[PDB]
């Protein structure tokens, strides 16, 4: 049972801008997704300080980066707070309408795309490198869901019958054909070292057979 939703017009406009603007410094997508994972992990950590049962779904707080060259996917897994179905529908838990407004003003006032995270909409930087993004998530107060979009103005939400996650979020980037450098170990290591060196959770880069 799959539900299809239209993006709000402002978010569709954000996504078109990210997809269509010539901008070479695409590697910042990974900084932005790791930062989102860190923010999610901070939220479940804070809730656990007064209610340790919040971690019954998983005590470890970490980020895994999983490249798969056969499927052409880079997956960012975290064990943070996750998202409810309502959060997924409401722009993946962001204030994306107001964030887009400010970001588009800033781009016209000199800013560049790399600044997207200062506007709370860094998730959408995934579309610098992905033709399709799938988000699998599990929040303590809801069931496991899959969100997906290839842009084009719509996204889907369905219950996920895949491997249960416990708690957290998995962002699966189905990379564009010309963006496969982001599956190479040396390139991922370089980006994490350059942009994510002060993230306070372990970031494990998985290797491939
Ligand atoms: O920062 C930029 C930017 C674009 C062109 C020239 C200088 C900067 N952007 C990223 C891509 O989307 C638009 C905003």
């Amino acid at each position: 049972e799959v539900e299809t939703f239209a993006f709000q017009a402002e978010i569709a406009q954000l996504m078109s801008l990210i997809i269509n603007t010539f901008y070479s410094n695409k590697e910042i997508f990974l900084r932005e997704l790791i930062s989102n994972s860190s923010d999610a992990l901070d939220k479940i950590r804070y809730e656990s300080l007064t209610d340790p049962s919040k971690l019954d779904s998983g005590k470890e707080l970490h980020i895994n980066l999983i490249p798969n060259k056969q499927d052409r996917t880079l997956t960012i897994v975290d064990t943070g707070i996750g998202m409810t179905k309502a959060d997924l529908i409401n722009n993946l838990g962001t204030i994306a309408k107001s964030g887009t407004k400010a970001f588009m003003e800033a781009l016209q006032a000199g800013a560049d795309i790399s600044m997207i995270g200062q506007f709370g909409v860094g998730f959408y930087s995934a579309y610098l490198v992905a033709e399709k993004v799938t988000v699998i998530t599990k929040h303590n107060d809801d069931e496991q869901y899959a969100w997906e979009s290839s842009a084009g103005g719509s996204f889907t939400v369905r219950t996920d019958t895949g491997e249960p996650m416990g708690r957290g979020t998995k962002v699966i980037l189905h990379l564009k054909e010309d963006q496969t450098e982001y599956l190479e170990e040396r390139r991922i290591k370089e980006i994490v070292k350059k942009h994510s060196q002060f993230i306070g959770y372990p970031i494990t880069l998985f290797v491939e057979k």
